[PDB]
C-alpha cells in the first residue's frame, strides 16, 4: 500500500460528521482503515477503506470489535459522549485490550460542558466561537462558508493532527492516549489570525468592514460583461498597482487603496473596469500577472482549467472527478484512491492482521 | 515541555499566512520551534516561539542556518518555488546536511505548472478549484469566507498533517523527505464531500439551492427581533420537527423540509417566526434542545458564553482572547502559550541543541 502511512492500523466506528473525513486522509496516505458499519457505497469519502458489519450493541459484536482495536493503532469515533463508554468501548475499556491505541474522539461541542450532549452542525459550532459572525457581506446576514471551516477545517484536520502528534509521543513512552478534538476548538484555532488582529486594532467585528473579509475593494469578488466572477486578493502595493495597470485605470485619478473612507468609491472604479470584458478575458490578461486576479471557477470547469490538469489535483472516478490526496510526498508518493472494498467479513480481516 | 510533541525541533523560515500557522500549532503542542527571521525586525500568531535573526544571503547567514537544520527534525518554508533552492537552503542542500529532516514546502499553487510562480492569496487558490463560486447567497456575487479555507483549513493545516505523517514514515525508513503543501490540493481535499455529492446527483454548481450552502431554510442563519441572528443546522428531520415546535408552527400546515421548489416559501415562514423573538430568547428556548438552533456571537461577545468558558477554549493574553491549543489530549496536555522568546542569537539555540 503506497504513501507515507503505510503500516498504520486504523479503526473508524461509523458516525456521520468530519469523522469519515479524516479516516479518508489518513487511508489517502496508505494508512490500513476497516471500517465497522451496521448491518442495514456510492460516498466517494468512503475510499481508501475497507467496510466490514457488526452489531455493537451485540455481545459478538462488542468481542470482534474489541478484537480489531487491539491488533490496531487507531480508534476513529465520532458518537456524543458517553455512547463508547455505554457501548463497552469507552477509553479505559480500549486501554486495556491494548494500551497502544490512539483514541479519537471527533465531536462539536467537546467531551463536557453544557452542550456537549446537545445536537448540531458545522453552522453551530461556528455561531459560538465569533466564526460565522464575520462571513458575509455587511448589509447581509451571516452566510455558512459550505461546511468547510467546522466540520473539516476546524474539526477532521485537528483529528488528524491529534492522532499524528500522538503517534509521535507514543515512540518515545510506549503508551497511547486519548485525542479529544472539538469543532469549537479547532476552528478557534483555524481563525487564530483573526484573534490575533483583533488585539493589535488590525480587525473589527463588524461584519464584511476588514481586509479579509469583503470589505476591502482589492480583496473581493467583481462581475464580468458575462455575468461571471473573478476573484481579486492585490493587497499588496505592487500588485495592486499590475492589477490597476491591467485594467487600464491610472492611479493618479483613484483613492488611495487603504484610505478606507473612500473604498466606496474605489469599489465603484473597479466594479465598471471589470465589468466591461467578460471573465475569460480577465483570466488571459492577467495570466503570468502578479496582480492576484484569478477567474472564478464553478466546480463543473475545474476539469479545464491548465494549472488543475497538469498537476493532476483530480482524479476520475465514476460519477466524475475527485481530488486527490493531500499534500504530496517526494520518495513515499500517496496514489490514485481505491473504492470502499466490498463488505469483508470482519473474521478475513482479523486473520489477515497476525 | 509539555504536550504530545515534546523535543520536536522545527526550523521555520520566516514568511507570511500559512506556514507560521503551522510553526504555532507545532510549538502550541509543544514542539521546539525555531523562527529564522530577517535582521529587519505583537503578532499572536508568533506564539510557542523563538526567534532568531540572520541575512540568509550573507554566507554567515547561510551557515548558521544551515547548522540548525542540520540539528533539526522538520524545516518549514512558505516562499516560491526556487527560492531556497537559490538561497542554498533547498532540498537537496538541506539532505547533504540532515538525511532524516522533514522538508515541509507550503505554496499555494504548488511546487509547478503554469501558475507556480504567480502571486496570489488564499481568495485566489479557492477561486480556482471551485470552492469560492459555491459560497454566498445566489443573488450576489461570491463571498471569500476570509482566508479560513486556502490559508489554514486547505493549507497549514494540510503542511501539518503532511510533517506528521512523514515522522510515521521516517519511523520504518529512517530518512526525511519533502512535503509538498499546495492551498490549491488541500482545499480540494477539504472540499471532497462537495466532490462527492457532486457525484451522486446531491449538489448542484448552482449558489444558493443546496443543502449547506445557504439555500436549505433549514441550514442559513436567519435576523432576530433586535436585528441579531441565530444559526439554524437542523439537518435530520427529528431535529427539525423539534425546531419548528419550539418555534411555534404546526408541521402540516408548511411545505415539506426538502421539497427545494419551495424553499423560498418555507423560508418566508421562518424568517417570519424568528423574526417575532430576540436572540437571547431563542437561545434560551433551545438550550438542551436537539433543535439545532445557536445565537450567532461575534467575536466581543464569545467570552460570555459558558460553554466557552466552562471548557477552556480561550485564555487571556496581553491585549484580548487568544484559542488554546487544539486538539487536547488525555495523558500529554498542551499547555497554556508563551508569548514570542525575544531576539535570541542563533548561537544560543546551537548550544542548546546538542552541539
Amino acid at each position: 500500500m503506497a504513501g507515507p502511512l503505510s503500516g498504520l492500523r486504523v479503526v473508524e466506528l461509523a458516525g456521520i460528521g468530519p469523522g469519515p473525513h479524516a479516516a479518508m486522509i489518513l487511508g489517502d496516505l496508505g494508512a490500513d482503515v476497516v471500517r465497522i458499519d451496521r448491518p442495514s457505497s456510492r460516498d466517494a469519502m468512503l475510499r481508501n477503506r475497507r467496510i466490514v458489519t457488526a452489531d455493537l450493541k451485540s455481545d459478538q459484536g462488542l468481542e470482534l470489535a474489541l478484537k480489531l482495536i487491539a491488533k490496531a493503532d487507531v480508534l476513529i469515533e465520532g458518537y456524543r459522549p458517553g455512547v463508547t463508554e455505554r457501548l463497552g468501548l469507552g477509553p479505559e475499556e480500549c486501554a486495556k485490550v491494548n494500551d497502544r491505541l490512539i483514541y479519537a474522539r471527533m465531536t462539536g461541542w467537546g467531551q463536557t460542558g453544557p452542550r456537549s450532549q446537545q445536537a448540531g452542525h458545522d453552522i453551530n459550532y461556528i455561531s459560538l466561537n465569533g466564526i460565522l459572525h464575520a462571513i458575509g457581506r455587511g448589509d447581509e446576514r451571516p452566510v455558512p462558508p459550505l461546511n468547510l471551516v467546522g466540520d473539516f477545517g476546524g474539526g477532521s484536520m485537528f483529528l488528524l493532527v491529534g492522532i499524528l502528534a500522538a503517534l509521535w509521543e507514543r515512540q518515545s513512552s510506549g503508551k497511547g492516549q486519548v485525542v479529544d478534538a472539538a469543532m469549537v476548538d479547532g476552528s478557534s484555532v483555524l481563525i487564530q489570525m483573526m484573534w490575533a488582529m483583533r488585539a493589535t486594532g488590525m480587525w473589527t467585528d463588524t461584519r464584511g468592514a476588514n481586509m479579509l473579509d469583503g470589505g476591502a475593494p482589492y480583496y473581493d469578488t467583481y462581475e464580468c460583461a458575462d455575468g461571471r466572477y473573478v476573484a481579486v486578493g492585490a493587497i499588496e502595493p505592487q500588485f495592486y498597482a499590475a492589477m490597476l495597470a491591467g485594467l487600464g485605470l491610472d492611479a493618479a485619478e483613484l483613492p488611495p487603496q487603504n484610505d478606507r473612507a473612500r473604498w466606496p468609491e474605489l469599489r465603484a472604479l473597479l466594479t465598471e473596469a471589470f465589468a466591461s470584458h467578460d471573465r475569460d478575458h480577465w483570466g488571459a490578461v492577467f495570466a503570468n500577472s502578479d496582480a492576484c486576479v484569478t477567474p472564478v471557477l464553478a466546480f463543473g470547469e475545474v476539469h479545464n482549467e491548465p494549472h488543475i490538469i497538469e498537476r493532476n489535483t483530480f482524479y476520475e472516478a465514476n460519477g466524475g472527478w475527485q481530488p486527490m490526496p493531500a499534500p504530496r510526498f517526494s520518495r513515499t508518493a500517496s496514489s490514485q484512491p481505491r473504492p470502499p472494498a466490498a463488505t469483508i467479513d470482519i473474521e478475513a480481516v482479523l486473520t489477515d492482521w497476525d
